[PDB]
């Protein structure tokens, strides 16, 4: 009986179902991860996304070790390396956590169908999600929840989750890994330079990934528990909560228990929930990612403009505070939630008028802590293309964040060119006189970019343009 536990998703021994069914009866147990090195460059993966995995692979890898076992990194195609590894270890299970995205659910449908065509029992379990999100749509009558609100009625009549023991030496038992001397050569971890990314210009990531991470962030953000805010935090879970380092049950059950210490809302479990709202609806849906076929979401005539685009991305805005944050995101992977409302609004519904198709893309690329079903979700939300419950405050590029940082630290941290200018014109330079700029060393337009649109011009048509897409569809 030779069993291997695929990994995707849920990278950590904690609260792990799959693995420790997978382990029960079997003599043999090792773990795999398969990825391609060749395709590495064109799959919209960012090299921050690429080190976090990298680096949860090292984590497992090591905590393996600990239990006497080790981790087995495989580069190819999971269609094509599942074959050969059933017949080369002789594979009699083959166990996954749960995908609920479609594209993920398609791709393990066919591994299923190779693994019993081959007679290797598949071992499915729920893990990456708080609730069975089937038996959510069910109980909703076979359509997903489309608005939060109907969400969290289904959920309060759902029953109170059970989690799962941890991967221990009294767990594994008498449970062996075949490992040869040449494993590290063959199986080891992979560098990012053989996925192709240049690394001279890398320092240490702001986001460490791995499930020993996670659970130390855990112990202290239970613990803890303006411009600051808006840098990562050393108690930050997000990223860990979708690489599947810290389970969302777990972190559920830690803050019920702290909160009835401190002390039953759902303030407290109101990002989980959307977590979970969001996976519910594009579950069933294959083009929740598109507008156009994409039966809940509204058809909104964007601009199709690649060079607005290309300066949203790139930080190239003119505007500080939004190419501030564009930089965070792509230095460290992590914005905050405001800070995510301050570009979107300004890409979409508030100043350039871009499908939220292409900002998901951008963030698909950047952002560590959003899945596709999350990341294609929110974007749908914030720009009134489905689960809308309101019209939103247009945020200006300029005044928010002022408000929020008066002195601009947060700007001067990101933005290094601008850190001359006095606080009365760093959230808009382009005010600054030509002596400032001089003084500053930074001539607006050479050293930084003019302003891409006026704000007060653009939101004022797109406001009104907003509007009347919604009183059309009150009249259909
Ligand atoms: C703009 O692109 C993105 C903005 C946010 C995310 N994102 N990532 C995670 C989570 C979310 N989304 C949210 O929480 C909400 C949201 C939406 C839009 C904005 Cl602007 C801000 C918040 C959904 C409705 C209210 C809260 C929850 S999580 O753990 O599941 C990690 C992804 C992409």
């Amino acid at each position: 009986v030779n069993a291997v536990h695929w990994f995707r998703k849920g990278l950590r021994l904690h609260d792990n179902p799959a693995l420790k069914e997978c382990i029960q009866g079997a003599d043999t147990i090792r773990c795999v991860y398969i990825l391609d090195p060749w395709f590495a460059g064109s799959s919209n993966v960012g090299i921050n996304r690429w080190r976090f995995l990298l680096q949860c692979l090292e984590d497992l890898d090591a905590n393996l070790r600990k239990l006497n076992s080790r981790l087995f990194v495989i580069r190819g195609q999971p269609a094509d390396v599942f074959p050969r590894l059933f017949k080369e270890w002789n594979i009699t299970k083959l166990s996954i956590e749960y995908d609920s995205e479609p594209f993920g659910k398609e791709r393990d449908a066919a591994i299923k169908k190779l693994a019993t065509e081959a007679g290797v029992e598949v071992i499915v379990r729920i893990s990456h999600t708080l609730y069975d999100l089937d038996k959510i749509i069910e109980l909703n009558g076979g359509q997903p929840p489309l608005t939060y609100k109907r969400f969290q009625t289904l959920v309060s009549k759902m029953e109170p989750l059970e989690p799962a023991d941890t991967i221990t030496s009294d767990v594994i038992g008498k449970c062996m890994t075949p490992l040869s001397d040449d494993h590290d050569e063959k199986y080891g971890v992979p560098s990012l330079e053989e996925l192709g990314f240049d690394t001279d210009g890398l320092s240490s990531a702001v986001w460490p990934g791995g499930e020993t991470e996670a659970l130390t962030r855990l112990e202290r953000h239970l613990e803890r528990k303006n411009a600051n805010s808006l840098l990562a935090s050393p108690t930050g879970l997000s990223p860990y909560l979708r690489f599947g380092c810290l389970s969302c049950r777990l972190f559920y059950f830690k803050l019920t228990d702290l909160y009835k210490k401190v002390k039953p809302p759902l303030s407290l479990y109101g990002q989980l929930l959307w977590r979970e709202f969001f996976y519910t609806a594009a579950t069933n849906n294959p083009r929740f990612d598109k507008m156009e076929g994409n039966p809940i979401c509204v058809q909104i005539p964007w601009d199709k403009n690649p060079e607005a685009l290309a300066k949203w991305a790139e930080g190239r805005t003119g505007f500080p505070w939004i190419d501030a944050i564009m930089t965070q995101l792509r230095q460290e992977g992590w914005i905050h939630h405001l800070a995510r409302h301050a570009v979107a609004c300004f890409l979409t519904r508030g100043d350039l008028w871009i499908s939220w198709e292409e900002g998901m893309k951008v963030f698909e690329e950047l952002l560590l802590d959003a899945d596709w079903s999350i990341n294609a979700g929110s974007w749908m939300w914030l720009s009134c293309s489905s689960f809308f419950q309101q019209f939103f405050h247009c945020y200006c590029p300029v005044g928010f964040g002022r408000r929020t940082d008066p002195n601009g630290d947060y700007i001067r941290r990101y933005l290094p060119v601008l850190r001359g200018f006095p606080a009365k014109y760093i959230y808009d330079p382009w005010n600054a006189p030509e002596g400032i700029q001089k003084v500053a060393k930074c001539l607006i337009g050479v050293n930084y970019p003019k302003p891409m649109v006026n704000h007060a011009e653009a939101s004022r048509l797109n406001i009104e343009r907003m509007k009347q897409i919604y009183q059309q569809l009150s009249r259909y």
